């Protein structure tokens, strides 16, 4: 009755679970002691000059790394705000999560249209948000005096959502003293010890035994000395939980989905923040965040290209989700409540994309015979010409109302008439439906 | 003056020590905290349906593994007898060995005809029966408050017997949470950690330094990550104790004897219990155990085929040896006191085996020129025809009395006349002696 | 801005730092708890019968190893002086360094002409002379209650000298119980554990972070399991401290200089004691030590052949340097104050060596155009014929005074007249200077 064996050839048998492929949209949570200072220079996105990136790091979870660079703006801010005698470690005692309600979060992610949730159980600073027995630097012994991963796991599952775990396998600044100043530094500033490979193995195993997560989401690769451990760990995981899944940031020959942070025959997932960082950043306002309209557009783009969206939320150290983020999540969810059928459970079509003469981008998703045509915007006119597309027969109709639409092939293109009556009832995106 | 070097080519120089080849018969002791419950379903022997084996495990030392399977009869028995809130670990506090006398055991094994003794210093549950400094889960800090391995080592040696050690290198359930339900589970449900490879190395070394055992008997393979350590450990062992020996369950290119648990040019050893399990089992009665006659027959069969017999004894948690087991050991010893010369110090002949027309099995052993003919039973008649055997000359005579016997070759066969007078003085086995 | 990458091909880019090549002469310090007994049989030098070497070990730092051999003279001396119930470990409590002044040492090494200093931070007995967090068996928690490595680092640097560290990577008798009796024993009597490879990595790293030494001087190889760690550790070291250096006793493809303990195109270094041992030995008198004259002769010989001299000092457990050693260091320094220009900052010539008809050895060093001719002794005569050497033109003159000397080529040889007036002002060595 155990199906999976501990070797890569055997672990290939485990394909991406249907629930994940159908889920389309999940929530990432970067929440730690780094949330307490919750500070970073909001420079930009990947592809900002990577030479200065670590010196002007827009990722607020990297606070400790930035704090270790004395030249950095983070060091100035830390000394000015907390003093030079305040070690990063001490944020664990200020990290109280006093106003945290896990069910409010789970409900928020549900209403946002999210189908799975993945919190940082341990990020690069090595602080663990569960009562792990392999370090005392955890949320049960320090600040919150509470198993944050567990109580969130109960909340997300009770809300009917899948629960995955993020674990920083590659980096752990409890095991190094120097900061990362350039990308090349990452090739040698790592724990490197056999001890650490055991520590990571033991910890992810502990996560598996305690919470049996639906996703194992690893960050920054797996320690070279422990890479062979993963075939034992995957087999173990899958045999306990066949519908479990695993990302592609381990550095070994197996993964269930690829990740991207900037039509394919494999399942993948785009991850990004609502803002510029993953962890809470005070300095971010609306100018640094995507709008409800842009989130929708992104989500539709990714789904049409075969991917999920893993949108990150960065809560404050008190356990509340900033109104700027909550606002955008509820907006996305309001579009999903309305157009979900065109997203959830869909498949890629023969092409991802097309455009009008007016310049409006178009994205396609499939649901057996039903082909959704999702416009990235609402054309201000009845006559709509789609460039380079033909339809041989059948019935094209307006998705939201169900009203039949007149259409015909004009050479390479396809003309469709959509009455203003119908275009005016749509929100953010005109959606059509063919057969 | 150090002969052995730490590489497999060099360690091949160490052949099986003469004492072991000459010893023929040794005692295994499976004794732990698992002895306290001392319970298992007495299903059968290896080759019972291996699909159900772990679910209906007849090995009482596997109690914890069986306890971890909630479906199992062991789980029912544990809850009913000790409660669900009684963790396996707590048997260490009930394991008092209150009536243990190590010299009574040593004397018992001596009278049984045993030439060496091998107790479980640490089995799969990871409880160590010596004051090891690498774990507190040992017999010095817990229940017995006593170095059981050491005090037994003194007793066995004072009785004039060789003392080996059993160590579970392959399995240690202090390092895993899941049970073994199928054989395939063993390929991934292991400690797996570098930590554990160090732990096993350090522990066997500690055994070597403290007790310098005559046999290193490993169980369930050696951790893959520590396999290279063994060439250092063997060289070390042999250089301290050249007459030391090592079994073949390490998974590396060197061994002094092979083990079997169901005419060869290498030394080997058959191991089995007096009953169906190795550890004490309450549920076993005489119907589940070999008789004195069967033990003799086994011992003779194995010795004629070049092997030793490692017969297992399973003591109670109070440190007493059940009368059913003691009875059979004393019976074997009574046959050995009588026919020892035909077993101890012997060698394989040109063939192991033969049979009479009446169907009685025959086994041969050699002692230079003296060829022992051991019948598996006592024929009820003077005229005895051995199928397919000839003797060219010399003098065949009755072993116990020394009386010359008349014989001749009849075609393929050999006829021997053994007067009822002599057949009636033998016990269990007619033994003859040729030249 | 990080130049070095963690692979051997990339680490070859780091050549020996100029300061080291120019330094020529450094001081080794073997100082530990072994200094307290400070005892060894002064047998001889390497190339003494190596069969008896460990049994009659002249290296006083090996006391514990010798103590573990019950046959040895060290065992007799220990029992007689301290009792059989006095474990080697307890010397850590007698090792008080009560009269230690680090600035007196630094000043002593400065006046001796030494340009760098390398103390044993941890030798084979595993006692660390700094407040390491990876073992309590250190100088901060035990005897001296003081960071000896650190306070010496401050003293040497304030005196203007470079400070390196010696670390015993290969051997650590905190991790083994058996002694080394023969050289072959070293191939298996080692820590061997993954644990230990981590321990050594972590400890040298800690040295790098705390003191950023100018030399990493490893002893007895690097643990096989940790050898790959060194490319990460070297890159790390070099990127923090490009002028750092590394010796060749790691057993990996990279080193900055070779070591010797008995004309090459690579930089190397001869290491030896003033006496026969490295650690303090009571039993050594002047008969076992080199004279000021011999030290000079050695230093000149090594420098002419492209090497540095790493002369060892062995202090008492009270932190004082024996007068026999201090005397010889001050003597060497008095010659260096006088002839330094001919040694410091020099380069190898087209040949190392030559000789007179009278049998006096000669050594050459180069300083651009200035070619120093250093006689190993002072000829008692004006006419000096150097065998097999010609000079085409230029001006040969007496180094100390600057007085021009008459000379000519006579066949293969070169005759030089040096007035008694000038030969009588030299000390230990006649030095000439050509162009
Ligand atoms: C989700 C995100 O992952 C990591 O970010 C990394 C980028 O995604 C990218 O792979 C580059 C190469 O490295 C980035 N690391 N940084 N900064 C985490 O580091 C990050 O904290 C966050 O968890
Ligand atoms: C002596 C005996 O050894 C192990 O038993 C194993 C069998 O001998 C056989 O090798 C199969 C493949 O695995 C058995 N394990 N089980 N159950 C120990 O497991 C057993 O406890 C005992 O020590
Ligand atoms: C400096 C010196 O190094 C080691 O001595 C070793 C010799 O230099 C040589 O390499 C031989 C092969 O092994 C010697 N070891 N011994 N004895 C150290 O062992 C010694 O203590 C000292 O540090």
């Amino acid at each position: 009755k155990p199906r999976y064996k501990p070797d890569w050839e055997s672990l290939r048998e485990h394909t991406v679970p249907k629930w994940f492929d159908k889920a389309k949209f999940g929530i990432f949570i970067h929440w730690g002691i780094y949330s307490v200072p919750g500070w970073a220079t909001p420079t930009g996105e990947l592809g900002v000059p990577m030479d200065a990136w670590f010196f002007q790091n827009p990722y607020a979870e990297w606070y400790e790394n930035s704090l270790r660079i004395k030249e950095s703006p983070t060091w100035e801010y830390h000394v000015k705000t907390y003093g030079e005698n305040f070690e990063y470690e001490k944020f664990a005692d200020l990290f109280t999560a006093e106003k945290w309600d896990p069910q409010e979060w789970a409900d928020l992610f549900k209403k946002a249209g999210a189908k799975y949730v993945i919190p940082t159980t341990k990020h690069h600073d090595g602080f663990c948000l569960w009562g792990t027995k392999y370090t005392d630097f955890n949320s049960v012994k320090r600040g919150p005096k509470r198993d944050l991963v567990g109580d969130l796991a109960k909340a997300v599952r009770e809300a009917g959502l899948r629960f995955g775990v993020y674990y920083s396998g590659g980096l752990d600044w409890r095991f190094t003293t120097e900061p990362i100043r350039y990308p090349e530094d990452l090739s040698y500033i790592r724990p490197n010890t056999y001890e650490y490979a055991d520590y990571a193995y033991k910890q992810v195993m502990e996560l598996v035994d305690l919470y049996l997560p639906d996703v194992l989401w690893n960050g920054m690769g797996w320690p070279e000395k422990g890479k062979e451990d993963l075939k034992y760990l995957f087999a173990y995981y899958y045999n306990k939980h066949p519908e479990g899944s695993v990302n592609d940031r381990w550095g070994v020959p197996h993964w269930d989905f690829k990740t991207a942070e900037y039509l394919p025959g494999y399942k993948w997932e785009f991850t990004r923040g609502i803002g510029l960082s993953f962890g809470y950043n005070r300095n971010e306002g609306p100018e640094h965040m995507l709008s409800v309209e842009q989130l929708v557009y992104t989500l539709v783009d990714v789904v049409s290209k075969g991917g999920n969206l893993l949108l990150n939320v960065g809560p404050k150290g008190d356990g509340t989700i900033p109104d700027l983020q909550k606002e955008r999540l509820l907006g996305l969810g309001e579009w999903l409540r309305k157009y979900g059928d065109a997203i959830y459970g869909t498949s890629v079509w023969e092409r991802c994309c097309a455009k009008t003469e007016d310049g409006t981008e178009i994205r396609f998703t499939r649901k057996c015979n039903r082909i959704f045509v999702i416009f990235l915007g609402i054309p201000t006119g009845e006559k709509i010409v789609i460039e380079d597309l033909n339809l041989s027969a059948g019935t094209v109709r307006h998705f939201l109302t169900g009203e039949r639409l007149s259409f015909k092939n004009v050479g390479k293109n396809l003309e469709i008439t959509v009455p203003k009556k119908l275009l005016e009832t749509d929100s953010i995106t005109l959606v059509l439906e063919a057969v």
